[PDB]
């Protein structure tokens, strides 16, 4: 079919939105803009088109080798009060006249018209269900982006989605996906695997392979596959039937609504802003990408995916030969309808290989012994920070990234500093704040950040001291790129931190000692002090912990 | 949606189509035409208009009640071998290299192609799945019908079809619309329900309802809320996958192809042509017309359906209150789409209410006895008997005709006195034929019909005697209008025949002595000597 | 044992080889390659390895009834000068100072070399013989094949063989094998015979069978007991004696020498280019399949065999029970050593089925009667023409393929219109050529063909006119792949040929009434024109008639 039909109506705004920036950490602020609703049009160029999909006996082994694992998973119903105390306080309210405020409060309103949504859900499989449709603002930086496209249901429907379905995507994919399933892995987890699976190969191959705006490329097909995945599982009867109802009436498709109640469209592809997004997207790469592999004869194939992002590492037959094979997997994506980006390459040395939007590079602690971690190209984490000093959010990008990359040479000379720094002049180390991990909301305060650190990563994080060439070039680059001080510069900021910090004493002089380590000239001596965190991917499905 | 939408390529032919008649027993050959492809865009006219429907408290609570009764039945997948079998020997070939023949020879051809196209089913729920559509050739009497178009895919998908949805539609429409299950009721006892549930109302009234073209008034929600209700069954794990996929890419809509393989537009309402159509029709009818009553405050409604078929009979509130109330009814039927053709109209007199173009009627037996039979306007079955008896088609609509319509002083007199004439003259009361019951093709010997005739309808379906005014006066005017000749002519011929069947001895004997005793003057004193009417089948392929 | 073993010098070409094209005919160039020596080891990877090999009742039941027909069989001995008739003009010379040219005219200083070769046999059983080591240079088109690996002996020996086994090997197959021996048929006997045999089940089931590279599983048992089923007929004393010695000597194996004059190493599998190979190979492969036939229950089997290539048409005992039946047929071939290399599939549709590169499909002629002939995908045919008419061979396959598939659409509007312009353009119309029939070489005078073809496929050959969707599809896309012109083009292509032909008279008039009577428009009312070429198949055996 058609992945998106649009009536003509615009994708509209809730209310302003700032297209450019209001110092101290960049100056050349007319590099970074947040996408508006004002792209819209050109997103709906680039995510419309017809769906052409061929399967062969590859992707029918694969899928009948998930079948069997996903039917060893028993999985159960979430309760009503379970489900609100899942959604975030911040959650979008119901058209039907409460919020998520009411429900995390168990009102009576909100979870009466709950139970009322979800017998609808049980008497009825046909409907299509309303969803509204929105363009996300996300900052980036130049050199443009248009809009992504979010879609979501009603508040009701996704207390009905977590009752439904929560704990089978918390759960079945790790089963059903082994160690491929990217969201069981923290960072550290990641590197290691990544690593590991690299020197378990003769003569390595790795290629990430990007598909071309996945949620588009998601067939209505692919979704009921899905849910003959989910339906393997060992089920309550009745979660049986909301899991029916729920993907013929909203996974598979439906109505576009804009903010002012329009009617903009249909949509018969993946809506990003659902439960089942993260946990759809992953398996359906998996089984395409698994198929793409044994059709293109890739040898000894070991595949690490996170909804429509996929790696794999394998073993080389020659330059020649991988660079052919790697065109021969792209053709079994694009029949499987999930055509190339950029088109793949093959890269023989794990440091280049991007994933995640991150890669895998080394360093070394206080003994001198090499220590790989993971990192990213700085330049929007950069820009994020930016924005976010400049005009409040309520999310915190500076924080995930801190917590995700701590052992970088960029979080902690930037980042770090840089907060610190604003905490510290404002009087709010110990607020609280929100920040997401793998789509989900967790309330974080920034002077537990050392356990944090020491835990995801080992007390090597506060130490790590010979980076590698390739990374030291692109974290300079990015800072003459975006008019960021050089490093020398925000040494000399942070032993100003670092001492401000410690004459406070407890948890903010630890963050002091701790945090601050790399600036001093002599180290002190770091000793230990003294998570279902990366578990399972639940980005664009509504979820708080 | 667009119940149709067409490219501009035309309905085409296999072959030559007869429209005209090229005497024995109608004079009047000019009144009789046969709907061709010519009268096709006419039909496209009247069949494509958009659907707006819209859904109240009462068509869900009874769709909450038949998902209920649903709930408790079990249904089987039917083996390769057991839906080969179901196919008529004349089934339109598969496209694929195979036909009918093969199929109900086993042929691994056959078989294996469609486990081919049973395994596609499974793997793929969206594709649309080809159909060809045709124009019907049907024969007529005057006062001008355009051709029906059937729509129908490929023998492949058919014998999957049975495979899939022969045990559900063989055995769901009962369980949940109970006695309003048309097709559970041979003649004899369609009548008897009638009338039972007519005496039984205190005052009752009475009305038929015709939907204006009901196949193109089914839109594609209510032809996946059929799917929903099949699903309900305990069902095997294969057929509620081949269900689902045979509901998305056939039932609900899809390409339309001629027969030159030209692309003439495509489909968003019922195909004639499916094996689900009679099944999906009477329900989507039940459901529709169930809760329209309850919009209307109906008193004590007894309800019968046969597809698009339907019959109402309640208590009466008042002249007035009830003509209101049918208006009503019809507000409802219209939101859930199924607007009217000619509205209803309350009766007040069972013998004038009209279904399945059928009507009851009195006459009496042997003992003075009353008895109740259906009748109809004979028009169309003596036109049809005429254009079988000049030229040979393989369908017999009198022979069906005389099986449904035995008591009738119409079927009696004429048809068994000119059929058992021909048969005698070309001697062939040994040869079976096949006949459609039900939309269902049967083989039946002649010799049989006594047998059958008392089943179905009794002894007194060889005495019947006096019957009404009404009824003869119809009989005598269609027999002036279309020049065959009068009744006292007929009970010459028809003891001319009886003599030569009794001479014969056998079961053409007891045919002569049964079939006609109507016509002796001196009768003599008659003493004594399935799974027919069960489910409906048209558009279903099927045969026994 | 090791069907081959090598010490590590190398496969040595003769010439130069090209493997690329230097356009009439097709635009798509690079599609089409020439095998060479420099693929020479990629081959030996494929065709090296060990055989377990492993025989049971069926297996002698079988060859106990071989023995029993071969028995009845009388044979004789050809004269030296019989001999030396059959040796190909352009054949590989002696080693011992003479070649083919010496050998067809008798000299005197051959006999006396073949005489020696002769008497040394008689006497000496047991020494291996040498044999002569070559990469094929094969024509092709893309969707990579190794060249395949010639082995021959010493051209003293070749004449030798033909004395020895001529007629054996011309005359044994037909009796042992009966209707199965495929090279007694025309194509259009062999058509007559696929298609009745299907006719004469209830209902049938067919299946291909590809064996992994026959010549390496032939054992050096086969081989001997091919020998001993040889022995069985009525044999000249002398006969005896030399065909044991060859079977001992040269047969079961012997060294490699390649054309630099070193050893490559030792071979205990079947030569390709040896008298008895297409013998042995039908023989070996009826004797195999018989056997699996009975070993798998197939009922009513019905099979022909031409060398490596085996078809079955048997009664279906439904579908799981046929899949499943091969399998067991699978087996009984492997335990056999003639494992597959695509595994055999069921068909049930007699078009489809695939044997020796060729199908049967079906036409109507003059009448609108419908009419069955055999026919191929052109994709290898179109490739080897392109080469030819760039490229001057000694080998003309466009000449073969229109003999063997003058029925075909491709054949008559390609093949005969674009060779007979150039030969047309270059005024060689009377000029005799060298074409390839069932591995036997003649020399055929092209003007001959409209007779040559009313004789081996009627005259309904000259005017078929509704080829089947499948095949004129497939002729379509293949046009397209390979770059050649469409069927429109050579329609017009054609009328000119056939007006300049008509004005010469004489046979050339003839071919262009009779040949392309196709592109007229008002066709001419063909009426008749006023061998022992499909009897036994020589494919490397050193023949010319
Ligand atoms: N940073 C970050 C996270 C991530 C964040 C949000 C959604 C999905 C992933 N990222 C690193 C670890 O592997 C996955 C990529
Ligand atoms: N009542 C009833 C049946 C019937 C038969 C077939 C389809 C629907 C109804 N009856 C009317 C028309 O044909 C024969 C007599
Ligand atoms: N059947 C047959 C022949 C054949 C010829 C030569 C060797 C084996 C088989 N066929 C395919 C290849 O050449 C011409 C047509």
């Amino acid at each position: 079919s058609m992945s998106y039909t649009w009536t003509g109506a615009l994708i509209t705004p809730c209310a302003a939105e700032e297209s450019k920036l209001p110092n101290s950490l960049l100056r050349h602020h007319n590099m970074v803009y947040a996408t508006t609703s004002r792209s819209a049009g050109l997103r709906q160029k680039k995510v419309t088109f017809d769906r052409l999909q061929v399967l062969d006996d590859h992707y029918r082994d694969v899928l009948k080798e998930m079948k069997a694992k996903a039917s060893t998973v028993k999985a159960k119903l979430l309760s009503v009060e379970e489900a609100c105390k899942l959604t975030p306080p911040h959650s979008a309210k119901s058209k039907f006249g409460y919020g998520a405020k009411d429900v995390r409060n168990l009102s009576s309103k909100a979870v009466n018209h709950i139970h009322s949504v979800w017998k609808d859900l049980l008497e009825d499989t046909v409907t299509p269900i309303d969803t509204t449709i929105m363009a996300k603002n996300e900052v980036f930086c130049v050199q443009r982006k248009p809009a992504r496209l979010i879609v979501f249901p009603d508040l009701g429907v996704r207390v009905c989605e977590k009752m439904a379905l929560y704990d089978v995507v918390s759960t079945l994919p790790q089963v059903v996906m082994g160690s491929s399933y990217g969201f069981q892995y923290s960072p550290g987890q990641r590197v290691e695997f990544l690593v590991n699976t690299w020197k378990s190969k003769k003569n390595p191959m790795g290629f990430s392979y990007d598909t071309r705006c996945f949620d588009s490329t998601v067939t209505e097909n692919d979704i009921r596959v899905e849910e003959s995945i989910y339906q393997c599982c060992d089920l309550a009867p009745e979660a049986r039937q909301a899991i029916k109802s729920l993907t013929e009436r909203l996974y598979i498709g439906g109505p576009l609504t804009n903010s002012k109640g329009q009617n903009c469209g249909y949509r018969r592809c993946r809506a990003s802003g659902v439960l089942t997004t993260s946990c759809g997207n992953t398996l359906t790469c998996y089984l395409k990408a698994s198929a793409a592999c044994r059709a293109a004869k890739l040898q000894d194939c070991t595949m690490l995916v996170n909804g429509d992002d996929l790696v794999v590492i394998c073993e080389s037959a020659g330059t020649q030969e991988d660079a052919a094979s790697l065109r021969v997997f792209t053709e079994a994506m694009t029949r499987y309808s999930a055509p190339p980006g950029d088109p793949p390459q093959p890269e023989y040395d794990l440091e280049l290989i991007t994933s995640c939007s991150s890669n895998v590079s080394v360093a070394h602690d206080a003994s001198g012994k090499r220590v790989y971690y993971l990192t990213r190209d700085p330049t929007t984490p950069l820009a994020r920070a930016a924005w976010e000093t400049a005009r409040h959010t309520p999310v915190n990008s500076w924080l995930g990234n801190i917590i995700m990359y701590a052992p970088t040479l960029w979080a902690r000379m930037i980042l770090m500093t840089h907060f610190f720094s604003i905490l510290l002049a404002q009087e709010q180390l110990e607020k609280a704040l929100d920040c997401q991990i793998y789509g989900a909301c967790y309330s974080i305060e920034p002077l537990d950040l050392p356990q944090i650190i020491e835990r995801l990563h080992g007390l090597s994080a506060f130490s790590l001291h010979s980076y590698s060439p390739g990374e030291i070039n692109r974290v300079a680059s990015c800072l003459r790129k975006l008019g960021v001080p050089p490093l020398r510069v925000w040494r000399h900021r942070a032993r100003s931190v670092r001492a401000r910090l410690l004459s406070q004493g407890g948890r903010a002089a630890t963050c002091g000692k701790y945090l601050f380590n790399w600036a001093v000239k002599t180290k002190l001596k770091l000793t230990p002090i003294p998570s279902g965190w990366f578990v399972a991917g639940y980005s664009g499905g509504d979820i708080y912990h």
